[PDB]
């Protein structure tokens, strides 16, 4: 008895797909196997996403694993909720409550505000790039009001075509309007590189900067290849390499072959990819526990009725009731498919590389060394 | 020769639909008539919007008139651009460039920043409610950085269920953490009422507040029915009642019958509704000028190919090339379907009612009396 699922992958998310195939192997059994059907697509494109989702709906699928972007998230949330098909995703978690959405990624906002407190910052910059940026920004601004922080929040993303000395050094005239040194960067890695390169070209106070990078993959590959010119650099990490699961997993990961398993074979793995492998565990567990109650039951998105609410909700609740350890640590979901009981490691870039200075917990706030 | 169009109306946008039927009459001729097919729907619902749009696409339509919301705007922009069907809309204009979208509504951000300057504000609050709020907020924050304004930006919308003294008076503890009196309100009218009512209950400095209401209908009906307790209250207005078109139009508007023309019969008209009537002019003009070059040509959104790009783009350009005077004044569109050469009247609430203290122009910044 194989269970059919969707896979919505962004074009060129090779590592993530590789992690998926791996997880597929690792948590398959005699008892059953998940059979995925994969679309690769421009996830920013809402028409593209609608169309792939419908295609999957009409094959009949028990769940969809997949990704969204700022532009497409409402398409997913709406089609999920309308059609009672569960979507599991490493993508950014939505502010709101949204049924039929299992959110593999934990929420950084908590940690980010705690970190801001810990470093005793009260006058700083926030450079945002996209809805992910905004949504965290908002939480910050709401607290800025409450703790009287002085935030200079700027939208680095909203630059037409290239961003130059003309824009970025224009930006550092605005930032050197208050001698601003503490900086939060919530942008794609290229922007981080491009912004930081500008601090360097300008050539004043380069080592004096303290950057916080607001994502969960500090020690994924490409970030720490940026020349930060010796500034203090902090960040976050959900895949802890001192864990047994992870080190075990990484032994296998680094010895696979790129030709067969593209983006594999590295010391580390992108959180999106780890969350993907974790997702596969979460899915198989919930179908396992669905079989423990002896349930199955059975398998055009615009004309034909939705999956009956009662059938759909039992799959949703199975997914949300799962509790496991995987690469992202303790996987557990609240009523809304948001992760709970998770911890996020706080990281600083020291001479000898990136070092955990502490963790943050959902149950508890920042804890040291 | 009748031309077929879509009408996507939000459920309970009666005035707007009434304005549409009126405009339909007013700018119909022997030469041709537009035949609209109407869906009424939850425009916040992306699945609802997709489905109505597809339904229209598959009837074959030369254009769609309609509305979107924060949640649905990307569905419209994506399906428009994918399918080469022009969408005309009084809804909030998008930051970006988006093909096949004709944006009837002018952009307030310009005026809002100019107004903020004129009043020589440099420490103030911004209470936002939704993407419309955010997108303007962003423009403000970007300039705040540049002019060293001290903005306390708070998300009044993101309150679970009811907002109380517990939230709103919690909010006025955060706002009386800097004796904040200058306030920008970018929220639905109920929030405006609810926020202002709280200033009143608190009962300190009530007349000392200065509110700016960030929308284009100051002198639409319901806003000025709020008890502002004698504070300075400013705002914006695109329908100028001293114009001839408008006064002529209003003579007719107030003498129609509610039973036949619901939300009609009032002294004033909501900008969304005026922009609707203006839209109808814009559409008929562009089909008129399409007939001047002797063009027609001819009439499942997920399987079947799009409207051929070359057919579609000639309708788009016709719409964008239109220039007319209607209720919103000088209607003219740039390359991206954004309004240009528009003016926005600046308004203050005085004892003797709302009075134009000045206008702002796209060509020029704030001008007095
Ligand atoms: C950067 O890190 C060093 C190392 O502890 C610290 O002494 C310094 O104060 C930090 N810079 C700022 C601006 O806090
Ligand atoms: C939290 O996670 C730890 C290990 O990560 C686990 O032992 C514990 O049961 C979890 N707590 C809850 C409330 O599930
Ligand atoms: C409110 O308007 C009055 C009328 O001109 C003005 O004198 C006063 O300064 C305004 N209040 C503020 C806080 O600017
Ligand atoms: C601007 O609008 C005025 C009247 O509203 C009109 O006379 C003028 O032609 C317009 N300017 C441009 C550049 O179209």
């Amino acid at each position: 008895n194989s269970i059919q699922i969707g896979g919505l992958f962004p074009r060129g998310a090779d590592q993530e797909y590789s992690a998926f195939r791996v997880g597929m192997v690792q948590f398959s059994t005699s008892e059953f196997r998940l059979t995925p059907h994969i679309d690769n697509l421009e996830v920013a494109n809402s028409f593209a996403v609608t169309n792939a989702f419908c295609s999957q709906f009409s094959r009949g699928v028990y769940a969809i694993f997949g990704f969204y972007d700022c532009k497409s998230v409402n398409t997913i949330t709406s089609f999920c909720g309308t059609l009672h098909v569960s979507f599991i995703t490493p993508s950014f978690p939505t502010d709101g409550t949204h049924p039929f959405v299992i959110q593999m990624r934990p929420d950084l906002k908590g940690a980010l505000l705690s970190l801001i407190e810990y470093y005793q910052w009260d006058k700083f910059a926030y450079l945002y790039d996209s809805c992910r940026g905004l949504s965290t920004l908002q939480a910050v601004l709401d607290s800025a009001a409450e703790k009287k922080w002085q935030v200079t929040a700027i939208n680095v993303g909203n630059i037409n075509n290239d961003k130059k000395d003309e824009t970025y050094r224009s930006l550092f005239q605005d930032l050197e309007l208050k001698k601003e040194r503490r900086v939060i960067l919530d942008c794609e890695r290229d922007k981080v590189n491009d912004i930081v390169d500008q601090v360097i070209t300008i050539g004043k106070h380069v080592k004096g900067y303290h950057y916080i990078i607001a994502n969960l993959g500090f020690t994924d590959g490409d970030l720490l290849k940026i020349q930060f010119g010796g500034a203090n650099v902090s960040g976050f990490q959900i895949v802890d390499y001192d864990d047994s699961l992870v080190s075990k997993f990484i032994e296998r990961w680094s010895t696979l072959e790129e030709k067969e398993y593209p983006g594999a074979h590295t010391a580390t793995i992108k959180y999106t990819s780890a969350l993907t492998y974790d997702a596969v565990q979460v899915m198989t567990e919930a179908f396992r526990n669905l079989r423990k109650q002896r349930i199955e039951i059975s398998r055009d998105c615009l004309a034909n009725p939705a999956v009956p609410w009662g059938q759909g909700v039992e799959i949703e609740r199975a997914l949300k009731q799962v509790q496991v350890e995987g690469l992202s640590g303790n996987i557990k979901f609240d009523q809304n498919g948001k992760r709970i009981n998770y911890t996020i490691n706080i990281m600083e870039l020291k001479t000898n590389g990136p070092r955990k200075i502490g963790y943050w917990s959902e149950v508890d706030k920042m804890v040291v060394t």
